[PDB]
């Protein structure tokens, strides 16, 4: 495993610009307005903000820390192996009946995301209206079916995850300073799968020793074809490389940032703590 990591690590690493992005202030903004519901946002997590839109203004990198906050909360959540069953599905459809203007927010999580400061200037931009209908998506075909689910293929892991990782609502935030929304398709897709692939990578150790939990393609994988763990490694590694490349070689500004995406969230893997 260890091996492995360093040598994926090595492959792709190419981060180009500081490892000292400018996070305090929104770091701050956005600790104050979870504080004010009494949730909590921890600080490291903003300097992934700060890695991966690197281009953007500091009021739309305020609002892009306040959705990745938004996301923590309710992963933070939903994983959460003593939180009852019955909690979890009320508050995933709660969020969905919220974000579908059927009812006032009524937890902490909606309240955040209802408050003045979470969209600041951007309240009416096509982003919120993108990140809200991609956060639905996200629910219904990504937290709802999995937890209700125990066998995965290879297949079936990859189609739930696209959802659940939430990396699909984190896309238009890329466009907050240009007002229009991302080209969804394949390069969206290979951004998915790059960002998933290495966030599995860096959580196996934690997945797998400490957690004992299966959710990861590398643990799917090698169930699924009978293999050890550096063939897998290998493999992904392979994917991973031409994946990137296609995204690289696109002359197209959706393909551009979100390459700055999975760029970002390689180094802020190789820099935390966390895994």
């Amino acid at each position: 495993y260890f091996q492995g990591m360093e040598k994926f690590y090595n492959q792709f690493q190419s981060y180009p610009l500081s490892l000292h992005p400018n996070t305090s202030l929104f770091n701050t903004k956005t600790k104050n307005l979870a504080q004010k519901y009494g949730l909590r946002y921890p600080s490291d997590l903003s300097n992934l903000t700060g890695y991966v839109y690197p281009y953007l203004s500091p009021s739309a990198l305020q609002v892009s820390n306040n959705w990745h906050a938004f996301l923590w909360f309710l992963d933070d959540k939903i994983d959460d192996p003593d939180c009852p069953k019955v909690e979890k599905e009320i508050i995933l459809n709660h969020i969905i009946e919220y974000l579908s203007n059927k009812c006032k927010a009524s937890h902490p999580i909606t309240q955040f995301l209802d408050d003045e400061e979470m969209w600041l200037q951007y309240k009416e931009s096509k982003c919120r209206f993108e990140c809200e209908r991609q956060a639905i998506l996200m629910i219904q075909k990504g937290m709802i079916p999995k937890w209700d689910k125990e066998d995965y293929t290879v297949h079936e892991y990859e189609k739930i995850r696209f959802y659940d990782s939430g990396c699909e609502t984190v896309w238009p935030l890329m466009f907050l300073d240009d007002g229009i929304l991302p080209q969804y398709g394949v390069y969206t897709k290979f951004g998915n799968t790059i960002v998933c692939r290495v966030n599995d990578l860096y959580s196996y150790a934690k997945d797998v020793y400490r957690d004992k939990s299966n959710y990861n393609y590398f643990v799917y994988y090698m169930q699924e074809n009978n293999c050890h763990l550096d063939e897998v490694i290998n493999i992904v590694t392979e994917e991973v490389k031409n994946k990137w490349h296609m995204l690289k070689n696109a002359n197209n500004n959706t393909a551009e940032r979100v390459n700055y995406w999975c760029l970002g969230n390689l180094v802020w893997h190789h820099a935390s703590e966390r895994y």
